[PDB]
């Protein structure tokens, strides 16, 4: 029984280290100890100091370096005594406060324990580096057990959550928060590769269609952006499908959210999409001739940032991986033909140049960039020309062709070129579901892998809803772990006196999404659809709507085109520029007639299925992406309700994505927005068990 030995690879990398004599004496010590502050600036930065003598009130302490402090017994953080060092589930603690936590937290980290209960949730702590703690025999040893009776892990959690819908009859969730880089994507692949396992064999097909699935979505939706080198630029629900029995049905994959954008313009030291680079890298020089390519640096879709790689990753060696979960996955060899011909076109319709030609117009010089699209394409390169720089439209029931400059010529490209990816994107999911969502299921557990939080030097639409998301799940714990919990005990009259835990994310939801009175989203909807309005008409408006009034909202008095938002992970400063045209998301016409009619098998498939090609319509008007967003949220939140939600909270030990190294000022700023000690308070003191 590998549990029980100390000599087996569990032990070795999933338990404490055994301690030795000298950690002994020092184990059985009657001194008692203190966290403080050496400087009171810096509020993160603890040292331990030895509680020397006590009065009523207060203690009095020796510093390191020589001096005694004394201070109330009220604003005390008391450190733990030693032998709760590295405890594996902290509301087991007698002292609860911040630096207490974190140091627990630092204890397990120094010797490579990521996993921590919290409670009934599971903290993750990022290492950065790669740990033997997923293979088969790990996975063997957890098949079953019990949460007490083993060590932390993502594992775990997995199995807890797998009993417990086999004993309820009940649907379950694993919702992984964290900032962007702090682990999600990682620990989400842990919790199918677990399930899989578990609950797996027709053969044993189905698990590795499942498992295979995610490499694809990964090339064409993950990226390189200065806070994480496979940042997920799409959010991403799967269902795991279970039978009456209980093993595995299917599994659904819905996702959220393609930051579009990325594959036209990428801020300094990013990335475009890996499927980009992976093509280009590790096709044949055959295959590079029929799809004239060339290096990344010749296109202006791959060399506007100054890099085209990501340390100790290979390109040309993640296309394998690729073609080889496409294979396994059942597209076609015309199918992958054609998915390289869409991403070959792409980075062609991005060499186009457009110059000012005789008059206030644009025209197109050297048709190089054109024609190479077009061949790859299968569209008539000269109506493609006209549908760039001379579409037509309606001036009221009239025909008019209008004759686009340079700036707006090279945005419809852009336009045509977010559009084919999105849709391109659209169909490999509903491709891969289609394969994959092969039974009526009769249960599921729910893995959602969001966007996690983040902040650039320039944020933009994309990051307001990236964030306004991951607040909406903040929330949703807290209403789980806080508001659920004791609107319980109240009903079931126990004797509960009511606890503010003094986190509630509401304020921040109503400023972006409330409709009555609106919101920022509401207000962004209405001048989307008002035919005067600038970038600058809707600043104006947030504003005149928001400055001084929500508590949550801040005009810079620095800049005339910047909101502030104060998200529960901190206060984010949104740039204006471009968020009309993001919102309407327009395309020409012209554009969706020369592509419907596409020699290409896929490429037709994107302009012609209903599925992928239409927009619902909202009386004179499409649907803007921030309705159809808030929807299809608000459709996700509505899903997690119906289920017994587990939480893992991943949490980024740093900046600069390097191992062993706990920074405290970064880790202590997680703790406290995701309310990680709120929710050991919680346990401690309440009640869980309801019959
Ligand atoms: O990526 C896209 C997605 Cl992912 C979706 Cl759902 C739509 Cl409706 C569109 C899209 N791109 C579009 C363009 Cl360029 C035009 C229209 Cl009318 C709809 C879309
Ligand atoms: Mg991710």
């Amino acid at each position: 029984d590998p549990i029980h030995d100390r000599t087996s690879d569990y032990h070795k990398y999933l338990k404490v280290k055994q301690g030795d004599s000298d950690l002994f004496k020092l184990t059985v010590s009657d001194k008692r100890y203190i966290w403080y502050n050496p400087d009171p600036k810096e509020r993160d930065s603890y040292e331990c100091g030895e509680i020397v003598s006590e009065t009523s009130d207060s203690f009095t302490f020796k510093t390191v370096d020589g001096q005694d402090r004394q201070v109330k017994k009220d604003d005390a953080n008391q450190r733990n005594p030693i032998k709760f060092d590295g405890v594996e589930d902290m509301s087991e603690l007698s002292y609860l406060n911040e630096p207490a936590v974190f140091h627990n937290l630092r204890v397990r980290y120094n010797q490579d324990l990521i996993y921590t209960y919290s409670g009934l949730f599971l903290v993750a702590v990022n290492p950065f580096k790669i740990i033997p703690i997923y293979t088969q025999e790990m996975v063997d040893i957890f098949k079953g057990r019990r949460r007490n009776e083993v060590a932390p892990h993502i594992f775990a959690i997995s199995d807890v959550a797998y009993r417990s819908m086999l004993d309820d009859r009940q649907n379950q969730s694993l919702l992984i928060t964290g900032e962007s880089g702090a682990g999600k994507t990682e620990n989400t692949k842990k919790v199918i590769q677990y399930l899989a396992s578990v609950a797996g064999r027709g053969s044993g097909v189905l698990e590795q269609q499942i498992l295979q699935a995610n490499p694809i979505l990964e090339a064409f939706g993950n990226a390189k952006t200065t806070r994480n080198n496979n940042s997920s630029r799409f959010g991403k629900f799967i269902e795991i499908q279970f039978n009456s029995a209980g093993f595995i049905s299917g599994a659904s994959i819905q996702s959220y959210l393609l930051e579009k954008s990325r594959v036209v313009f990428q801020s300094e030291t990013e990335r475009n999409y890996h499927i980009f680079y992976q093509l280009l890298a590790g096709a044949t020089a055959e295959e590079k001739k029929a799809l004239h390519l060339a290096g990344p640096e010749s296109f202006n879709y791959l060399n506007q940032s100054g890099c085209v790689d990501i340390k100790g990753v290979s390109d040309s060696e993640e296309f394998k991986i690729t073609r080889q979960a496409m294979d396994i996955v059942g597209f076609s060899q015309e199918e992958q033909m054609s998915i390289f011909k869409i991403i070959a076109g792409i980075l062609h319709l991005g060499n186009i140049k457009f110059e000012k030609g005789a008059g206030e117009g644009a025209v197109l010089k050297d048709k190089t960039a054109l024609n190479a699209a077009s061949t790859v394409f299968g569209v008539n390169p000269s109506v493609l020309e006209k549908a760039l720089m001379e579409p037509r439209i309606l001036a009221g029931r009239d025909l008019v062709a209008q004759h686009l400059n340079v700036e707006k010529s090279s945005s419809s490209r852009d336009a045509l070129v977010k559009a084919l990816y999105g849709r391109l994107f659209l169909w490999l999911v509903i491709k891969i579901n289609n394969v994959l969502c092969q039974e009526r299921k009769a249960y599921f557990i729910g893995v959602l892998d969001i966007s996690g939080f983040e902040i650039f030097k320039v944020n933009s639409f994309e990051q307001l809803c990236i964030n306004y998301t991951n607040e909406k799940l903040q929330q949703f714990f807290n209403h789980h772990m806080f508001k659920l919990e004791q609107e319980e005990y109240l009903k079931e009259k126990i004797n509960w006196t009511f606890i503010d835990f003094g986190l509630d994310s509401q304020a921040t939801i109503d400023l972006i999404d409330g409709r009555q009175p609106p919101g920022i989203l509401a207000l962004l909807d209405e001048q989307s659809v008002f035919p005067n309005a600038t970038d600058n008409t809707l600043i104006t408006k947030l504003h005149s709507h928001f400055s001084k009034k929500n508590a949550k909202y801040e005009e810079p008095r620095f800049s005339k085109t910047e909101f502030g938002v104060t998200h529960y992970a901190g206060q984010v400063m949104y740039e204006i520029q471009d968020w009309l045209e993001k919102n309407k998301d327009p395309l020409q016409q012209d554009l969706e007639l020369c592509f419907k009619d596409s020699s290409d098998n896929v490429v037709t498939k994107l302009f012609n299925d209903p599925n992928i090609a239409s927009r619902a319509k909202k009386g004179a008007n499409f649907i803007t992406v921030a309705a159809q967003y808030k929807e299809q949220l608000a459709s996700l939140m509505a899903t997690l309700e119906t289920t017994n939600p587990h939480f893992v909270r991943c949490i980024i030990p740093n900046n600069k994505q390097l191992p062993a190294k706990l920074e405290d000022k970064v880790v202590l700023d997680q703790l406290r927005c995701n309310g990680v000690l709120e929710g050991i308070r919680i346990t401690r003191k309440g009640f869980p068990n309801r019959i």
